[PDB]
């Protein structure tokens, strides 16, 4: 049903406290963790990750609650589906594989987790890279008509359940696509591997993992956003070297310039655009790897 | 379906952009209620007999709602533009020889009121808004708390077919919880249950629910536009208004709704009645008794 898109990797199933992780993980050297978003799975990483693990260790890992990680029961704050619950979660799964110290890129949702990781944890990374995001506080302080209807699933997933799960579940093969069409470059799905297309339409067909996908943008929404206004108000940096890339037609090019706003959160940080929408390492691999390398290695 | 307005005759109102439905009943001068969303004229049975004593009460389903005709709309959404359907409701009252008229309108029915009186201020006597700002200003209040109450602007405002696509699993579902989101009570206790009927018919139809969408689009699109054109050139409203607002609804939400009002409108006056979004539901004789005060004199 499901192509292995990392021929090579091993599959390792690493048991935390919250459930197990899923994680693909292959190559040598220096541990380097990889987190997909929202609506994927780690298969997204399927055309970076191998030029990636010419030079680390790479775990490409589900998300709590996604892909084919266990899903923690969530409670009426959402906590399992705070970046700071899945930050915690994931060095729980890290320090599984002996990782104490490790490097990190995130993707989306698993960025947010990263850099929630590099506020919460620094001590726990050697460097962090951010695809296509700002902060969760950034995005909602920059709310705005354009905002609104730009990322409107911020506050439509965030809807209390059942809502959002109700609608979601009315056309979900269309949601997911249309999601992941509407956010490349392209406007289509050509820039997807069908067999990755696939993945994450599996992984959106069932309910349980979209109650999920809910629960972490109910998070988005509170939780997430209340530990971001502490690290800004407390003048909170990450002091971990960080990198943030962004799709030119991206999510975060939009509320604000990328690099400017991540040089307010984290004190060392180089950023570039890569010639992509949302999808940096499925619509622009070559580029997006080239650039994790460079700043990984 | 019931008929909740008995004694009240039945027309269709032949425009250029389509048949306008109408229960028409009473005597004296001519009273035009329009409903919002996700309602159709129905919404007014509560009321409307009460201001049949005093009034001829024309009880119009929007252009495209209800058992109005459905105008193809077109890539600006136009005909569901308020200002399109202010013009088409002007139309239909001057095919009832009505040309100066008092119009109370509800949600959606309520911005083509406003946007009526600001682009055709000659055709009315006396506006009464019920539970609304002008689009503009939610828009310009849209930050998160208000991008999570009212994530439906933008939510339904996405491009088609996402919006109806969802809908369309479950439409019984979405037309229930906005209408019980929005009560005080937060269930369907307010409404008649013929009424929701009604409601819940109307909504069961795809077009229908094209058309709801097209309205929000246009409400976050050319609506707002043509709002922010009159608020950035000073325009108000000239015809006294009566702005009224439940206590629990949605436009004091975004702002204290008179002083907002005041902003748009050079006579308004504005009560808040203790109800949640649906007044003439929630509120009946409040409602029908501040509006019968407002309009007789």
């Amino acid at each position: 049903d499901l192509a292995d898109l990392f021929p090579g990797f091993g599959s390792e199933w690493i048991n935390t406290s919250s459930g197990r992780i899923f994680a693909r993980v292959g190559g040598d050297g220096p541990p380097l963790l990889l987190l997909h978003g929202f609506p994927q799975t780690h298969v997204m990483w399927h055309r970076v990750a191998p030029k990636l693990a010419e030079r680390f260790k790479v775990i490409v890992a589900d998300l709590p609650g996604y892909g084919w990680s266990d899903m923690p029961e969530s409670d009426e704050q959402h906590t399992p589906y705070t970046k700071r619950a899945m930050a915690k979660q994931l060095i729980e799964a890290m320090e599984q594989l002996g990782h104490v110290h490790f490097a990190l890129a995130g993707h989306d949702r698993g960025a947010r987790v990263s850099y929630r990781l590099a506020l919460d944890s620094p001590g726990r990374l050697s460097k962090l890279a951010v695809l296509d995001i700002l902060p969760t506080y950034e995005y909602w302080q920059r709310m705005n008509r354009a905002y609104a209807l730009k990322i409107y699933h911020w506050s439509f997933l965030a809807q209390p359940a059942p809502l959002p799960e109700n609608l979601l579940g009315g056309d979900p093969d269309f949601y997911v696509k249309a999601k992941l069409a509407s956010w490349t470059r392209a406007g289509d799905l050509s820039a997807f591997d069908p067999r990755a297309v696939e993945h994450y339409r599996i992984a959106f067909a069932d309910p349980m993992r979209r109650h999920v996908m809910c629960e972490d943008y109910r998070a988005g929404a509170y939780a997430d956003f209340e530990h971001d206004k502490i690290d800004v108000e407390a003048g909170n940096k990450i002091p971990v070297p960080m990198l943030a890339l962004w799709g030119a037609s991206g999510i975060a090019q939009s509320a604000a310039t990328p690099l400017d706003v991540w040089r307010k959160w984290a004190s060392d940080v180089q950023g570039a655009p890569i010639e992509s929408g949302h999808f940096l390492p499925e619509e622009a691999p070559d580029q997006t790897a080239e650039a994790l390398v460079r700043f990984f290695s």
